[PDB]
Parts: C-alpha cells; sequence; structure tokens
DNA sequence: GTCGG
DNA sequence: GCTGATGCGC
DNA sequence: CCGACCGCGCATCAGC
C-alpha cells in the first residue's frame, strides 16, 4: 500500500473502461501501470518520477500528478456522479453479469440489488447464483478458512479414487494470507493428452463434493472445468460461514506443469509471462510451451518437467509462486 | 493507454 | 442437431 | 506513426 492512493484510482479506471467504455485494451492498460506501480519500492513523489516505469505514459503520468496534488482525479469524480456508469459498474459486480448484459439491464430500467431481485427471470443460471450470493463472494477467504477447504477438498477427491491429486493453486499457492475463492487443479492418471481412458472423472468429484454438501451451487460445469459455489460445514449453534466460488481444472496428467503455471497466475503475471514468450519466441498456454516457427505458427509441444522448464525457455530466471503476484 | 521497430 | 461468434470468467 | 495487446472452457445465441 506504498502507493495505494495511486494504484487505487488506476484500478478504479481500469474497471470503467472495462464495464462502461467496453475498451479492454484501456482497461489492461490501466492494470499494468497499476502493477508495475504496486510493485515499486518507493513512494512515488511526481508523475514524471512514475513515467519512468514501463506502461505508465504521458496520460497516466499527468492523473498522478493531478492525484498528488490534490489527492483525487476530477475525470473519476465525475464518473462517480454519472448514474448510468455507477448502474453499469455496479452490475458487473454480479457473477455472471458482464458489461454487455449490465448496459443493456440499465437500459431495461435495472439498475440496483433490489431490481435485479425482483427480475430474476431474466437472468440466466450463472447471474441467479451471482445475485444469491452477491454479498458473499464480496468476502475475502481467511487463509485458515482455506486450509480447511483445501482439507476437505483432498480427502473427499482421495475417496473417490486414490490416483486423485487435487492441488489449490491461485493466490493460495502464491501464499496469500486471504483468497478471494478456491481454486483446484485436478489431475488423474486416467486422463492424459494422449488419451481418456475414463470419463467423467471431474463429474464423479464434483458429485463427491455435492454429496458431502461442500459444493452447493453450479455455475458451470463442463468435462474439463467446473465453477461453482461451496461452504464450510459449521459447528452447532455457530454462524455458517460464508458461501465461497470454487473452480475446479482437470488437466491432463503430462501436462501438470503448464497447468499448475497458468493455474497459479497471479492473471498479470501469465498475462506479461505470456507476451514475453512470444517475444522470445514460444506460446504458451496452459497445456504447453510451443515454439513458434518463422510463418509465427505454433509447433509440437516442447518437454517440460518442472515449472522451472518453461521460464527458462523464454530465458527467464525462475520464480517462486510468491513472487509472482503482479 | 502504452509500447517497440 | 451442428458450427461459429460472442459474452463471461478463470 | 501504428499494429499489437495471452489464451481458452463453458453457456448461449444465430443461422443452417
Ligand atoms: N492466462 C490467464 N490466466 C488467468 C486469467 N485469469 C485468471 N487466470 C489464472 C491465474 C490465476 O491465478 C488463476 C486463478 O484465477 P483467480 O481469478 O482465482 O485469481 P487468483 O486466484 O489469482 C486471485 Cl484474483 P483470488 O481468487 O484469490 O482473489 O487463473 C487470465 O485472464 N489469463
Ligand atoms: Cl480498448
Ligand atoms: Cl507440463
Ligand atoms: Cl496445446
Ligand atoms: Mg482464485
Ligand atoms: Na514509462
Ligand atoms: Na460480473
Ligand atoms: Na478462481
Amino acid at each position: 500500500t506504498l502507493n495505494g492512493g495511486i494504484t487505487d484510482m488506476l484500478t478504479e479506471l481500469a474497471n470503467f473502461e472495462k464495464n462502461v467504455s467496453q475498451a479492454i485494451h484501456k482497461y489492461n492498460a490501466y492494470r499494468k501501470a497499476a502493477s508495475v506501480i504496486a510493485k515499486y519500492p518507493h513512494k512515488i513523489k511526481s508523475g514524471a518520477e512514475a513515467k519512468k516505469l514501463p506502461g505508465v505514459g504521458t496520460k497516466i503520468a499527468e492523473k498522478i500528478d493531478e492525484f498528488l496534488a490534490t489527492g483525487k482525479l476530477r475525470k473519476l469524480e465525475k464518473i462517480r456522479q454519472d448514474d448510468t456508469s455507477s448502474s453499469i459498474n455496479f452490475l458487473t459486480r454480479v457473477s455472471g453479469i458482464g458489461p454487455s448484459a449490465a448496459r443493456k439491464f440499465v437500459d431495461e430500467g435495472i439498475k440496483t440489488l433490489e431490481d435485479l431481485r425482483k427480475n430474476e427471470d431474466k437472468l440466466n443460471h450463472h447471474q441467479r447464483i451471482g445475485l444469491k450470493y452477491f454479498g458473499d463472494f464480496e468476502k475475502r477467504i481467511p487463509r485458515e478458512e482455506m486450509l480447511q477447504m483445501q482439507d476437505i477438498v483432498l480427502n473427499e477427491v482421495k475417496k473417490v479414487d486414490s490416483e486423485y491429486i487435487a492441488t489449490v493453486c491461485g493466490s493460495f499457492r502464491r501464499g496469500a494470507e486471504s483468497s478471494g475463492d478456491m481454486d483446484v487443479l485436478l489431475t488423474h492418471p486416467s486422463f492424459t493428452s494422449e488419451s481418456t481412458k475414463q470419463p467423467k472423472l471431474l463429474h464423479q468429484v464434483v458429485e463427491q463434493l455435492q454429496k458431502v454438501h461442500f459444493i452447493t451451487d453450479t455455475l458451470s460445469k463442463g468435462e474439463t472445468k467446473f465453477m461453482g459455489v461451496c461452504q464450510l460445514p459449521s459447528k452447532n449453534d455457530e454462524k455458517e460461514y460464508p458461501h465461497r466460488r470454487i473452480d475446479i481444472r482437470l488437466i491432463p496428467k503430462d501436462q501438470y506443469y503448464c497447468g499448475v503455471l497458468y493455474f497459479t497466475g497471479s492473471d498479470i503475471f501469465n498475462k506479461n509471462m505470456r507476451a514475453h514468450a512470444l517475444e522470445k519466441g514460444f506460446t504458451i498456454n496452459e497445456y504447453t510451451i510451443r515454439p513458434l516457427g518463422v510463418t509465427g505458427v505454433a509447433g509440437e509441444p516442447l518437454p517440460v518437467d518442472s515449472e522451472k522448464d518453461i521460464f527458462d525457455y523464454i530465458q527467464w530466471k525462475y520464480r517462486e509462486p510468491k513472487d509472482r503476484s503482479e
């Protein structure tokens, strides 16, 4: 929080471009700037100083000067006053409602939490569950709770098939003291890039977790990716825990390292690493890292035996999970 | 909105 | 039904 | 300047 005021300002700007303006590149431009500044070990004294960092250009430099001089930004002040922008920004906070849906609802007169509640019929499945747990999904998850959650997930998975390997990734693997949700990477020997010898591998696990009442709702579910809701069990007479978002990704067992790298993040770290990969002539996804031929077409998967091998290919020193929070 | 060639 | 584009989210 | 901006699973829709 050394330059919290500035990073918060850029984040709000980023959210505006994304939610209201539907300008994804500007969104990421602001996010990159916020990121590099949050990483900066000094208390910024001027926009000129900030402009030295990659990602911070003229426009943002001017904004930082204004914020330092007055403690605020007029551009944001006007945005906050705008009701449409405010309404669209708010609605996008519901899981399942993005910029388009948010602008459409506002067009229909639906602009508040109360409005959504009296219009459930106009929401799809995902949006309905996001509204249901709106309050809860805004809460943080203490690492202590993440630990109890990990215990339940790993043990239940083990009960279905001892050959399953469940790994909690996301901010948790990065060592965060609190997480916004739980991210679970899952592998099983019968599912490789070479073949699928067993169907319902992901289904079985989801099923088991619902059986024990851990998973309470489903936002989306396919053969390899589950997106839903879970809840820790509470003791007698005590208030129950908030419901939490849970994502489970089944990845070919032989592509574990690319999968755990992807699912460990951060999202900005992944974007930076994938972009660097390209510059180095490689393309990276959650499955593999491939060289880019002369034409720029991806070649065959390169051998990977650790997360480090991936870093080595793009000529980056290895970075522990805890140092990938950008 | 920012950057490299 | 399928395929492709688009919205959404990780 | 100006083209590039990471890469992809699932739900939903149009058009067939
Ligand atoms: N390449 C890529 N990977 C992504 C992206 N978004 C997410 N990931 C990958 C990297 C992410 O680390 C991982 C998990 O996604 P979460 O949204 O849960 O992100 P975190 O868990 O990091 C925290 Cl925001 P928390 O949940 O605790 O608040 O998915 C994206 O746009 N691109
Ligand atoms: Cl844009
Ligand atoms: Cl791998
Ligand atoms: Cl691939
Ligand atoms: Mg997460
Ligand atoms: Na700069
Ligand atoms: Na949303
Ligand atoms: Na997640």
